[PDB]
């Protein structure tokens, strides 16, 4: 069995085998990636995702995110506080301002424990979910907008065409803007490649060890835990690194820089921080491996989680006893 122990692996592909996106995910595989639920990608020297970034602060985040802590300072939810909309010229401004810049420090190791000390103490403003790429079209190699699509996935391995279209999102980042603990939806894959600025800190628990978490997260959000079956899709809890330490839970930990990509495994929760002023651009991928995983995802009906248009006809397809329930929640 290939990483045995799930460490997060990190790939340098060659510009010859960076062109055959599927090819290279079932390789990384082969290697046993995908048993630490996150792997890094460090592209060719040759490749580029655009010629400059000069020219992106005209880019309108219409709804930033103020995300607004409660509880302690290693087991804590955040609320997301709807702000007036700017440009990405605006939010770099005030991301650099002295309210929210990044403090000092002497490496990633003092910012990471400054993080999970003081998080709780600041509200940071997150320009999250955003629809739209910044991948120049000419780019032929991990182009995220340019991805097999996952309702073709979904023909190709079971015959049933559907409805649905998946795009990406850019995510503006800050010092402090906080990811909380998930999987993603119906359990898919994630892409994740960090255009510009700032480091993103990742925490990642192995899929073999989801359930852990999951069992930790009950103890530690009991109110939430009984509102909701599934409240992790939720997308609001965080747990330290410490805290997991004290309760025995696998994880490991990664620091992505500008120019890497970051690939999530199916079922493999993560969560993560931003070490400064940054862009980020994701989308949901899916592979045949993923077809089992998306059939046995767990699902939020109680009405908070809330997604997208095409996450229906998943459901509707892989969770036909789930639909009618599911579908209630989402209405
Ligand atoms: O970058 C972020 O804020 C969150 N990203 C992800 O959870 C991902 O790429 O799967
Ligand atoms: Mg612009
Ligand atoms: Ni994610
Ligand atoms: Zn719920």
């Amino acid at each position: 069995a290939q990483n045995p122990n799930c460490n997060i692996m990190i790939f340098h592909p060659t510009k010859e085998e960076f062109n055959d996106f599927d090819k290279y995910i079932a390789y990384m595989e082969s290697q046993g990636a995908h048993r630490a639920g996150l792997a890094k990608i460090i592209p060719p020297k040759e490749w580029k995702a655009r010629e400059t970034y000069d020219n992106i602060s005209e880019i309108l985040i219409a709804t930033p995110l103020q995300q607004v802590a409660s509880g302690r300072a290693g087991v804590f939810t955040q609320y997301h506080k709807k702000k007036k909309a700017m440009t990405v010229g605006e939010y770099r401004h005030l991301a650099n301002s002295k309210k929210y810049q990044t403090p000092p420090h002497q490496n990633f190791e003092d910012l990471e424990r400054k993080y999970w000390k003081n998080r709780i103490y600041n509200s940071p403003i997150y320009g999250a979910d955003i629809s739209g790429s910044l991948f120049d079209e000419n780019t032929k190699q991990w182009n995220l907008g340019h991805l097999g699509t996952i309702q073709d996935l979904l023909e190709k391995e079971c015959g049933v065409v559907i409805e649905g279209v998946n795009t990406p999102y850019l995510y503006f980042g800050m010092w402090k803007t906080t990811f909380a603990w998930h999987t993603e939806d119906m359990d898919l894959y994630s892409i994740n490649y960090l255009h510009l600025g700032e480091p993103k800190t990742w925490y990642v628990v192995p899929p073999e060890h989801g359930q852990r978490l999951e069992r930790l997260a009950r103890e530690l959000f009991p109110g939430s835990s009984r509102g909701c079956g599934a409240f992790l899709r939720h997308k609001v809890a965080l747990i330290s690194p410490t805290v997991l330490k004290e309760n025995g839970i696998p994880f490991n930990r990664i620091t992505q820089e500008a120019g890497e990509f970051m690939v999530t495994f199916p079922y493999g929760y993560h969560a993560g921080f931003n070490h400064g002023f940054n862009c980020a651009e994701a989308i949901n991928f899916a592979t045949p491996r993923w077809i089992d995983y998306g059939k046995m995802a767990s699902q939020c009906s109680c009405g908070e989680a809330r997604v997208t248009f095409s996450m229906d006809a998943f459901v509707r397809i892989l969770q036909p006893e789930r639909y009618d329930l599911w579908k209630r929640g989402q209405d």
